[PDB]
């Protein structure tokens, strides 16, 4: 059966994942290895195996968003020298945390609006990334809120952002551009649904005639 | 070995978690059953199996934080009536996900300090738990943060905390009970060592003397 593994497990290591076991364990002394990238090849010794018991182990914390899947082999030999058993594939899940902070595309975003805009207008488009698993898990369910606006001038709500899609649009009337030509907006992104781990960028917008 | 599953999984359900085979399945056409907790007994219908196959399933998502664990049995029955095999134990470990946020003891904090206390005294302790794995994961380890102070004077370090122990103590002279005779610290605490979700507190801090 496939194995899982939480990346970035803390405690005391290695850790106990599987006892592999040959039938012919009875017949003869039985020796256990494991081959494959994780074990002898790069990452060298992530998944280590004791070779008389036959217990398959973890040595380190995992990381999903460096590799979430391994595939390795286990291989039984007697004392005498003869492979017991053919090689048996071993999957291994590298199962999500939220570990990951969303991330927008650019640090400072570039919009443009007319003064005239009608309260509803759509102006710009804000975009973020997250590394987690948005598969299986929440860990990477984006939501878009704006944190503050520079100046806060005729009032400190002029804009709105699209919860889900990060579309800035005009939320009230006011605009004026010779008064305040720009607003500088902090936009926030947040993971699960809006309740988890966040990071912040710009939204700068030009007031046009 | 089990069988762990993560909570909180969105997606489709139900999903594939292990195949149960019988070796007499070649004599005799086989039908696979679960009972306990979770399957037959409330809660019924966490986990299914297809009587066929033998593919075990869970049909919803889970919460480390009702049940972190179940006991269930595979039953093997043969066409005629009779069990094949002895009724096997499958436990199935329930997976953490950082999905709760730390949550201080108390509402408001009440401490006291006299205005002659040397900078580096220990004032009060504030306190928060967090429901997720403390044992396998960072998903609970708090780091605690002083966020403002009210008022800001005779300036806006006056006091300071331990980020692990949540002690409050004088960080500065200038504790004047004649011209300010509270504090109200608004603190924090995120786990992920200081770095996950995050909730707030109060902590009112009377000058003595
Ligand atoms: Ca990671
Ligand atoms: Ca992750
Ligand atoms: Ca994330
Ligand atoms: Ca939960
Ligand atoms: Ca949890
Ligand atoms: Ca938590």
């Amino acid at each position: 059966p496939p194995i899982s593994c939480p990346e970035n497990e803390k405690g005391e290591f290695p850790k106990n994942l599987v006892q592999i076991k040959s039938n012919r364990d009875k017949e003869t002394k039985v020796f256990y290895s494991i081959t494959g990238q994780g074990a002898d090849k790069p990452p060298v010794g992530v998944f280590i195996i004791e070779r008389e018991t036959g217990w398959l182990k973890v040595t380190q914390p995992l990381d999903r968003e460096a590799i979430a899947k391994y595939i390795l082999y286990s291989h039984a030999v007697s004392s005498n020298g003869e492979a017991v058993e053919d090689p048996m594939e071993i999957v291994i899940t590298v199962t999500d945390q939220n570990d990951n902070r969303p991330e927008f595309t650019q640090e400072v975003f570039e919009g443009s609006v007319a003064e005239g805009a009608v309260p509803g207008t759509s102006v710009m488009k804000v975009s973020a990334t997250d590394a987690d698993d948005d598969v299986n898990t929440y860990n990477a369910a984006i939501a878009y809120t704006i944190v503050s606006q520079d100046p806060e001038l005729p009032h400190k709500n002029m804009f709105t952002v699209n919860r889900d899609t990060g579309v800035i649009s005009v939320l009230t009337s006011g605009l004026d551009r010779e008064s305040y030509p720009t607003y500088t907006l902090v936009v926030q992104a947040a993971d699960l649904q809006g309740e988890g781990l966040s990071t912040t960028a710009k939204a700068v917008i030009t007031v046009k005639d």
